[PDB]
């Protein structure tokens, strides 16, 4: 019932996490992502309600399901053979954060404040819902291009939310934390606050503070583009060497660099149309 259901589409891109190809439901013509994930390549699995051993990530994403369009949507799933299939809700038009970045060079801080805001408002709601993304970055996070809406994606390196250890890290080395570099432990909130001060740096940088293992366990922060003081403080506060230095969600969102921020809609018609 997968070739019945799916008009499939060009190949939108192919790496560590399987590949993702445009599709159209057959159905009623909805705009969708196909991604497929050899059996071999998926480190972490999970087993559904009725006990069903699947891929973590479609645990993860059917927790995270609901109204809220901060998160891609997962429409379906399907086993294959060697393989799994994920049927993905696709905004259009679209742009991936990176693609964006790379076109447009370091984003006007009040682009940045909008985008942050939204990508904080999706990683509260994964926590609320007992998930763990660990793979916050630019690469993996949408930009809906004519409603100004950010989605989330990919939580192949993800886990359940917990508050012991995690010693176990497959998401993307350049925005780990010092702590995993040094010691392979880290627990999760803190870990995604950094990788948070790493995507905001990107953000109005147009690249990222540290390349090598050295960098991130300094961490110091230089700053190659003219960037607001307040701006430049919330970075280094989710850069902090120390975990429990880091500021908490409500914190960085309570931050003075952080007020007004424009709706979705505003920041399409100002900055994407
Ligand atoms: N290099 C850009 C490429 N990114 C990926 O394939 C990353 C891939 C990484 N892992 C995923 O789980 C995943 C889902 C999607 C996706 C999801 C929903 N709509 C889309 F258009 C794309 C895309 N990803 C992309 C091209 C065109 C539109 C969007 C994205």
């Amino acid at each position: 019932p997968l070739e019945s259901q799916y008009q499939v589409g060009p190949l939108l891109g192919s790496g560590g996490f399987g590949s993702v190809y445009s599709g159209i439901r057959v159905s009623d013509n909805l705009p969708v992502a196909i991604k497929h994930v050899e059996k071999d390549r998926i480190s972490d699995w999970g087993e559904l309600p009725n006990g069903t051993r699947v891929p973590m990530e479609v645990v993860l994403l059917k927790k995270v399901s609901s109204g809220f369009s901060g998160v891609i949507r997962l429409l379906d799933w399907f086993e294959r053979p060697d393989s799994f299939v994920l049927i993905l809700e696709r905004p259009e038009p679209v742009q991936d954060l990176f693609d964006f970045i790379t076109e447009r060079g370091a984003l006007q801080e009040e682009l940045a404040r909008s985008f942050f805001w939204q990508v904080l408002e999706a990683v509260r709601h994964c926590h609320n819902c007992g998930v763990l993304h660990r793979d916050i970055k630019d690469e993996n996070i949408l930009i809906d291009l004519n409603r100004g809406e950010l989605k989330l994606i990919d939580f192949g390196s993800g886990a359940l939310l917990k508050d012991t250890v995690y010693t176990d890290f497959d998401g993307t080395r350049v925005y780990s934390p010092p702590e995993w570099i040094r010691y392979h432990r880290y627990h999760g909130r803190s870990a995604a606050v950094w990788s948070l001060g790493i995507l905001l740096y990107d953000m109005v940088c147009g690249d990222i503070p540290f390349e090598h293992d050295e960098e991130i366990i300094r961490g110091q922060v230089f700053f190659r583009q003219r960037v607001s003081s307040e701006c430049q403080h919330l970075i280094r506060w989710c850069l902090a060497l120390r975990p429990s230095d880091r500021p908490t969600f409500e914190e960085i969102q309570n931050h003075p660099w952080m007020q007004d921020v424009l709706l979705p809609q505003e920041t399409a018609e100002i900055h994407l149309h």
